[PDB]
């Protein structure tokens, strides 16, 4: 079976209670709601479809709530018409946002549009299509120099690459469907245009105001400044959504492969999820397969070592929904097949130094017994993710009376999630473990275990590794 | 500098000497003519152009032959207007050739047609955008049933998947080509749809036939066959042309990313060139910059080990050749820069076991002396081609008499050739070696040089190495 | 403290509890009883009295039987005189022992001289000072060529370098010790002149018989016979006592050495004690202080991987045995110090060496002083010293027998505790008796090791704790 | 064949150049003077001896002058009389050597005594079988307590461990033997009693301004001020010789074996050749066959990297010094044999230690059963052997000094050549010399190992050639 974990975007083709059982099927591990679009009736059906079939199937599954969040974007045109800029001649953006634009200027939405410019910043509209350069600021205008001819629409994402931009994390929609999902005792949040540590922050007080503490914040590095900021973001948050598609339009393309390479690295050396999103199969929105070009680019993630791989309207408004998603398991269970454990230390938290050596080391005893199983105890799930960060051949059973905790290991890499009634000692767990290894289908009579577990310790150490025979 | 090598197919655009001067100073190292079009008098100019701006600056280039080659193609339809085909209707193909196509039947160019295919055999229409299944042979028809829906054109494609096809190495007017690449003195004969070994081993004949033994052979593995049969083709090859996107239309599309990494790895193993070709950078046909998509597949190619990276219709046709070698370069650089060496022995041929431990040990010492620069003595390459294999940090200065050697090592990477005049031993390639690593500023005073070389054998073995401050 | 352990042979002038106790601060751990000599009184005062000590300080100690064993010896000559044996002469050996010898033939103790040799075997006598040749053998005479000039005394040793001597493994005498031991309950056998797999078999067949399943047999390779069969002696043997000096008489002088060494390393892949003995501070009968050669010995001997080493007479009879026990630790102490782990790695114990190699790799990247383990009969401990780990081995057994034993293996320190019921209160009580002993402290860490869910003979479980 | 050197010290009974044949074909590979003893008339007469027969046999050996050196003795007792000394009375030293000795005082050989002690240093005499401590100091009187009881005889040792002693490097006796050594064209001189790098730089100047700038200094390390200035006196020496029976008389016995071992493994690193010396085989000075302890040690020291062995009173005037060469061959032979390559890795010689190191693993990869060095000076042959090649080290040269040095260094054999006129040519001569050396036939793979386009110093150059 795969190990690499699949994040579906549900939209109104793959909402209802039969599509939701396919999509498991097909290798669907998490259910992503884009709040872009929709309303909290929508929203709360999808929650409840996916919960029925569940608890019917007893199959296992995760929520994932996706902001909004906050960009800058221009505005109106003259009879909503196209205009087409020259290149070297003068364009002028304004804040004020009743001005309805043309050839020569346009409103945007962000009010701090002068204040964060420079003269000799570069302007990019829609994707980057547009580059202009700042020749002068006064009052309410950014006054440019458009650099290559382009022809501007309405409502086009303007990007400040080498600026940073003092927008608020969360707008007013953004704290509402953060309550909400709070409410809907979501497992993740995916938080849109992260730009800084600072917006992370804000977003966990918001949850912990709302009985969401124990939600995992995803952080979606999407432009240059959350790039440049990346470690305090990741130090920050639960894990990481690389959005490739976003982050190309504000950096050289040369560098974009290398960021997520990097990005993906950080998050699995800090036992952080990690979320590879974007340009993986949209062809599949139109077509019944994929282009050889994406197959690549995916499977180049997982070698990467991505956890997990996102459909976005592949899966939410696309014809063939089921095909991407069965296409997107084959790809992962191809790939998985031939990558290796990754058995160096990478230990970089003294204050961690017993739970990664106890974890590295049950990688390496697993796989020089053959064992095709490695059994942890969790509350939290860190034991679980802790073993994942070297890349095991075995399965990881987790066993856990935490539910958060068992939803939530479903995006990790390998991770089988079990709920339990209790663990009540070191040795009851062994018990416990070796008959589930059994009932789980995934070991046999006669298979190594090896089994992690914390102790005479808290929560959050992993200090012990014992190996059975089943 | 980078080290990757840039292959670029040269067209009306890209032909001029100014062009190709400015051509080989944004990266392009070997120029690829395409003889699937074009005459004689064309061909022969464009070499022309290129070897009057290497010897008006003189900057090295090699010049490689691309073969239009033989494949199955549908034929002409009623009108010449497309017919719709319904998924579970019958249709028909026709081996003779005078026959119009509808709805219901068409021509193919191919006379083995029913020979070759079998009842329950699956064919493959315009880069299987429709699929078949035989139902019945008789005489000269192939009668099928539709898979799925789809319009046909004419002039399509035809692809077999799991058959062999009995198609012969050249057409005659490959045979004429290769005749006039002989007599030009190409570096390069990169030869289209190679099945089996059989058919490298023809056009070894053929060249031999017209003074072209020292002609280097590019077997293009383009298909299911090829890819089965790669092990002979790579032994009886000089090198290898990945050709992904004709690759993935007979093979399942989650396979296409592992065999480019095993065909590449193979060729490394071989100590012969590999070249990554088609869907590189093909939207800068139409756009001055690519895709994040693009770039990032190029990049895995190189980060695989691929000696060399082929522009096609970017550079022969496109509207921006220039843009799309410079950011190809840049991608190189970019991707080259963070490689390390790969000092593992991969000795799997006992009669090379010298050459292999002499080289190998020659970019161990480099890489401990930081040594910017190991010199290598050749005749035939294999010496320069032998130290490649490990992926060196330092550049290959790779010295040699043979002029055609000189320029085929323009395609390995990392290797920059020199021709010299004479080596009569090997203190005097010791000292001349010293001297032209000052010359080339590949090397200053005080740096350490690795110097490779044959002493007291004949050519085809390396087994000296000697270490030198300049 | 040092890891490398120390049998001392006990003798009139160390029997005394006073001494005892002296030799046990200055690094005793182990006390040999050389039954070649002393009867039945004399042995059990002195267990008797090392157990008054043990009990009386809570010092512990382990107790090992030596047995006599069977060897070929010449017997008297005419009026007690030594003979001249010239090169080149007739000399005959008979086995009827009530002949008087002379510079023509002596008696042998053996009977079994005539059946076992052959016409051309090479005779050696007096620790090889001289060597004959077998040129007939009639009735009970043995006739032989002398090769060398020597003289010849009374009682002297007889070797049969390349012959097979179908002595038994047990004397008469040697079964009524073996009983002996049985009935005081000693720790270990060793056992004199093993020379095959058969000769083992009968000691643990006859120990069975009399309650001593529960004692370990040391196999003393001391000729060439045991040497070429050493693995099959190994195998059904829980101990190896190398014993050097009675090696050099029977194979090349050369070899003697990578005998000792690679007897060593087999015994410590095959997780059993190891004891090299003889000509170790020899010169310390009559002097105060060891030899430059002698103390270079026993410490390559350290460093070949030893888990102990032996005095003999330096302790039973010489002059100065309190200073030998205190130079042998100080030596021990010394050696100890500087060696380093070797964590390199029977398919029914890959699951036991997987984890204690592992355990002593992690105890080391963690600086732990100190390595708990869970025994019952002491393989769990045997297997974590294995791999000569940095830490101190912390021993905890309810087995009285096993912790007494432990007390050989190198760098163990056994401790007696009531119980263990579970893994949990195995590392409860393992982390209070780790600062206990001393051994460690507050904010150290310990690897804890033990068998979980599963029976005595395997070790399946690792855990780290701060103390 | 062996690659560790026998250094045996040639006297009366081994100066004939019969017995130097005899002595060459049992394994000496250098002769060693001891000029304790003889006059230059015998020691001529023992160089002329052997180099005529390595004239008349075309064998090669090494010449070593081991010089007598300064230490401090005590003097004569009335009557010629040992005297007892009781623990606890005092007993003075006088420095004036006129006085006769008795329970009370003795005279010393040292003028500096009174001034290099002070009150509370520890004297020993005779082998440290007496030790005292100074009480006071007044003229040229060294007044002190006796801590031990002994008897005290004629000329015997004195020695002052943890006190530096003031005396010079060479005594004028020591300056004539150099000037003979200059005078004789000797490959070694080994210098006893170093103390320190002063001492070694009089040597190299007193050489230098006798044309003897050529000659290779071997410094003895004998005594505990020798072992704490080693690392100054290696890097001025060109070798070492340990001396480890003198050593155990100064430091505590525990730790003579590692300084054995640290002194030789600092040698290899430096690429210098250590010999390791005394109480090696001494019992076959009077037995035709060594103990079991004398062969593990001289193994053991093999084992620890020597690159030579020495004999001393057992070759010079030994009963047995045929018997004594022979099996100590067979020891060499016997370690040589199950030794390996240690592969493991000065700025200014990163580029020779990369080479020679990538030349030994090419060879071991490739099976090649010979590494051809060519060599002026032999630094390219003692850098190739610093890495333990399983290959024997074929030396070519045209420096006569340096064929007979490089007869000391392990595994190495030299052999004379005219001239080296390239790199080519010397591929081409290596290839025939290796055939017609014997160590290595048709097919075989060798690797050759040179300086191209350098001066003398750096070896740069690795060729892998089949034969």
């Amino acid at each position: 079976m795969k190990k690499t974990k699949i994040v579906c975007t549900i939209g109104p083709k793959t909402e209802s209670e039969e599509m939701l059982a396919k999509m498991l099927d097909a290798g669907m591990n998490v259910m992503r709601l884009n709040f872009s679009h929709g309303d909290y009736a929508e929203h709360g059906q999808r929650i409840q479809n996916l919960r029925n079939v569940m608890s019917k199937t007893g199959k296992t599954a995760a929520i994932l709530l996706d902001t909004k969040g906050t960009e800058i974007r221009t505005m109106k045109l003259e009879g909503g018409n196209d205009v087409s800029l020259k290149a070297g001649q003068t364009f002028t953006f304004t804040t004020d946002k009743s001005v309805i634009g043309n050839s020569e200027m346009v409103a945007v939405t962000y009010e701090g549009f002068t204040t964060d410019l420079s003269v000799g910043n570069t302007v990019l509209v829609d994707d980057g299509l547009i580059g202009m350069e700042v020749t002068a600021i006064e009052g309410n205008k950014v006054i440019c120099k458009v650099l290559n001819n382009g022809d501007l629409g309405e409502n086009k994402g303007v990007n400040l690459p080498g600026v940073s931009i003092a927008l608020p994390a969360l707008a007013e929609k953004d704290k509402q469907d953060l309550i909400f999902g709070c409410e809907q005792g979501v497992d993740f949040v995916a938080a849109s245009f992260i730009r800084k540590r600072s917006d992370v922050i804000e977003i966990r007080e918001h949850l912990k105001a709302h009985g969401g503490e124990n939600i995992h914040i995803i952080s979606k590095i999407e432009n240059q400044e959350g790039l440049n900021n990346f470690d305090e973001i990741l130090e920050a948050s639960d894990g990481i959504m690389v959005a490739r598609g976003d982050l190309g339009v504000e950096i050289p393309v040369e560098e974009v492969i290398f960021a997520q390479k990097m990005m993906i690295e950080k998050c699995i050396r800090a036992r952080k999820v990690v979320i590879t999103a974007t340009q993986m199969l949209d062809s599949m929105i139109k077509n019944p397969r994929p282009t050889r070009a994406e197959a690549g680019d995916v499977a180049n993630a997982i070698l990467d070592g991505t956890d997990a791989v996102m459909l976005s309207g592949e899966s939410a408004k696309g014809k063939y929904p089921l095909e991407a998603v069965s296409i997107m398991a084959t790809i992962c269970e191809r790939t998985d097949r031939v990558m290796n454990s990754r058995l160096e230390f990478n230990n970089d938290n003294r204050k961690l130094r017993i739970t990664e050596a106890v974890c590295r080391g049950a990688v390496e005893t697993a796989e020089k017994l053959d064992a095709p199983l490695i059994v942890v105890a969790t509350q939290g799930g860190k034991s679980a993710r802790a073993v994942r960060k070297y890349f095991p051949d075995a399965t990881i059973l987790a066993l856990t009376t935490n539910e958060k905790t068992a939803h939530q290991l479903v995006l990790s890499k390998g991770v089988v999630p079990q709920l339990v009634k209790e663990i009540t000692s070191t040795d009851d767990f062994y018990r416990l473990g070796k008959e589930l290894a059994l009932q789980s289908g995934l070991a046999h009579k006669g298979d190594v275990v090896v089994m992690v577990s914390g102790a005479l310790v808290p929560s959050g150490t992993t200090n012990t590794a014992s190996v059975h025979v089943l």
